[PDB]
């Protein structure tokens, strides 16, 4: 299994770029720091618009974790 408890790199996730950019260098390189960012975080990141969001959410469907809805 690839994914039982998610550790992958948000870089390769496919999330939109302004994600890779801001998350990864926002301290946030990986679905696990993607789903650290709680709502006061996520939308906090000054680089994280709506086109981010989205693909977050997409790789939250992918694994299905918490911390983040």
């Amino acid at each position: 299994e690839q994914e039982e408890e998610l550790d992958l790199p948000l870089e390769e996730l496919g999330l939109s770029t302004r994600v890779l950019h801001s998350l990864k260098e926002e301290g946030i390189e990986s679905v696990r720091a993607l789903l650290a960012l709680n709502l006061k975080d996520l939308k906090n990141i000054p680089g994280i618009g709506e086109r981010s969001l989205e693909e977050i959410k997409e790789a939250l469907e992918k694994k299905g974790f918490t911390l983040k809805e």
